[PDB]
C-alpha cells in the first residue's frame, strides 16, 4: 500500500500533524495513551520507522519526493 502513517501521542501529535500537513501527503495519524514519537511509512513492500516527523518527512521527501520507483 502507498499509505503513509504516523503514530504519536497527544503531546507530539500537533507537531507531527503540522509537519505532515505541511508535507501534503495522505498520511494516517493516531494518538497513543502514553508519550510516543514514532512515524511509520508504508509504501508497497517497504516501511519506514522514525523517532521524529522531520526525520520521516525529510527521509520520505528524499526517497518519495526526490526519488521514484516503478512497479
Amino acid at each position: 500500500m502507498d499509505e503513509v502513517k504516523v503514530h504519536v501521542g497527544d503531546d507530539q501529535f500537533e507537531e507531527v500533524s503540522r509537519e505532515i500537513k505541511k508535507a501534503g501527503w495522505k498520511v494516517e495519524v493516531h494518538k497513543h495513551p502514553s508519550n510516543t514519537s514514532q512515524v511509520t511509512v508504508t509504501k508497497g513492500n517497504k516501511q519506514w520507522t522514525f523517532k521524529d516527523p522531520k526525520q520521516a518527512v525529510e527521509f520520505v521527501q528524499k526517497s518519495l519526493e526526490h526519488h521514484h520507483h516503478h512497479h
